[PDB]
């Protein structure tokens, strides 16, 4: 663990590609006489070896998604970074990975590492044209499609309204839609005011902001 | 785990020699880079690379004591047996053993071994001379000294007697003896009847007996 570098998560866009960190920290006696990458169940999904070189096992993860990526003159003998590449990344990816190099005589030193697969929703709003009335209804709608994990949705509002939200799987397998509506009691007052949806989510550095102005119908400036 | 042979559990004298067998089962596509001998906790004790040879990397576990015994003509390659013989065995060494191959392409393989350090104990039995009268008292007890696990003492009797016996630990730290006293009220017919001990224990393939005839004082033929 100690002896072994890497990324405790590293993130990746479905259908992109990430990078997983590994090497062997010196200095250090050991000697290399493999490595291999494992999901938990222990399943190996790369493999390289000094002499028989590198190979990619499993059909679930082959050489056409899969590579070791050398930072080396092409002439490393000591043999100490096992960083791996993912490109084409799907839901099935998802997981903690095991690089186990496999060292003489002292035994196979492990990192682990959470591979997130992440999807960026695309997100909008939209005032819904309310009649007066002593009825609390939806005045405002926020919508998330298609994030993984899904998408946090609030609202910001100086009116005193409650907001209330569902789910809904996306399109892609893995992915979640989020529906919030915002609702009060439609008093003719409140028609060009400004509530804000405030979304978060994992691709998004800065919470998303989709201002919204409030439209109670007969009733406009 | 199917892969590897093992025995799930082996027996040793304390201060003797076993050997643990370990063997990777063919067929099979793989190659083998190495092959360790780990305790539970992940300490290497024994270790055999194709190229780097031989090692004994700890000091609780020198060469002095372990020792992989070959069975291929001084000219293996394939390599799939990791026979493990300890000798000067001691208390220390009792434990769970993983067998690991480090295999390429699918990874390591692992074979658990439970290494049993047993020590037989010394048995004897006396018969305790009493007087008559209504104290229910020892008229036998049975000994046996220095055995690991803790010998199991019954005794076998026609008459109608409690037993009930005690521990404590022998000359050698992880042996113990344990000491049972039968007890009964001593009336002056029970002089000459046969008692036996029955001691039971792993280091005896037969449940060993110790007949012990009882003596009533002042009353005998
Ligand atoms: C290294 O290990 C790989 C094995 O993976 C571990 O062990 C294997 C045996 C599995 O138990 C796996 O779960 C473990 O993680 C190993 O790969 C295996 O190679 C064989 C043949 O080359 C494959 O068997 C064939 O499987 C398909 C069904 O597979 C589908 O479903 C599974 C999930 O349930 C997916 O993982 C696959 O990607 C597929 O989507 C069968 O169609 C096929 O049947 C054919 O052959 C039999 C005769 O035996 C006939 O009865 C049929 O009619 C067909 O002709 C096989 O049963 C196995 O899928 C494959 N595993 C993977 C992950 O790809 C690999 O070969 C090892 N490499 C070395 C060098 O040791
Ligand atoms: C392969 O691994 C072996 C290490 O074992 C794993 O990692 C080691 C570091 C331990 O943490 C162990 O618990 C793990 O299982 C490794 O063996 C180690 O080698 C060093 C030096 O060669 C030893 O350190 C010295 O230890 C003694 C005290 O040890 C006694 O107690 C322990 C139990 O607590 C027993 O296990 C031992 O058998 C002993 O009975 C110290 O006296 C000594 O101090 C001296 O040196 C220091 C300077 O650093 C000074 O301050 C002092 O004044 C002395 O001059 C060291 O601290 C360590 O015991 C030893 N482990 C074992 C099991 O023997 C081995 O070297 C590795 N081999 C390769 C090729 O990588
Ligand atoms: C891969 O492994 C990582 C980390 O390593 C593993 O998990 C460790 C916790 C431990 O078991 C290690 O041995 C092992 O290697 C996993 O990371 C954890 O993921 C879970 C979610 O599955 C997180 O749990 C969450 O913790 C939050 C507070 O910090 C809390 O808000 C969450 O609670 C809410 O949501 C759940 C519903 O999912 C609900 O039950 C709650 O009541 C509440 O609404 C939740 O408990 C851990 O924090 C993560 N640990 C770390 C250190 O980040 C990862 O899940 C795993 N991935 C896969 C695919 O297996
Ligand atoms: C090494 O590991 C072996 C077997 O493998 C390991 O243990 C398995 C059970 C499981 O955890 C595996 O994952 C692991 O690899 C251990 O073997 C077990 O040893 C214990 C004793 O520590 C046994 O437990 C006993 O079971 C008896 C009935 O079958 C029962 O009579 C015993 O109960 C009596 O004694 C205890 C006091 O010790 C008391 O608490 C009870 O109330 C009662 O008086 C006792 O429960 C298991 O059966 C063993 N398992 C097998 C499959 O044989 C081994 O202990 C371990 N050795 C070391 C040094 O760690």
């Amino acid at each position: 663990d100690v002896r072994v570098r890497v990324l405790p998560e590293v993130r990746g866009r479905l259908g992109g590609t990430v990078e997983l960190p590994c090497h062997l920290l010196p200095p250090t006696t050991e000697r290399v006489s493999q490595v291999t990458w494992q999901r938990l169940d222990g399943t190996v999904v790369a493999a390289f070896h000094p002499s028989f070189g590198v190979d990619f096992p499993n059909s679930q993860f082959s050489k056409d998604r899969l590579s070791f990526v050398r930072a080396r003159p092409e002439t490393n003998a000591d043999l100490r970074d096992a960083t791996l590449a993912f490109r084409g990344l799907r839901v099935e990816d998802e997981g903690n990975y095991t690089c186990e190099f496999a060292t003489f005589p002292n035994g196979t030193r492990r990192g682990v590492t959470w591979l997130r697969v992440i999807a960026q929703p695309e997100n909008h709003a939209e005032a819904q044209e309310v009649t007066i009335g002593p009825q609390s209804v939806a005045v405002a709608r926020c919508v998330s499609t298609g994030g993984r994990p899904p998408a946090r949705i609030t609202w910001i509002s100086s009116l005193g309204g409650e907001a209330k939200d569902t789910q809904e799987p996306g399109i892609q397998a893995g992915t979640v839609t989020i529906i919030s509506r915002y609702s009060l009691v439609p008093v003719g007052r409140a028609d060009g005011v400004k509530v804000t949806c405030r979304v978060e989510h994992e691709s998004f550095e800065e919470p998303i902001l989709l201002p919204v102005t409030l439209s109670v119908r007969y009733h406009h400036h």
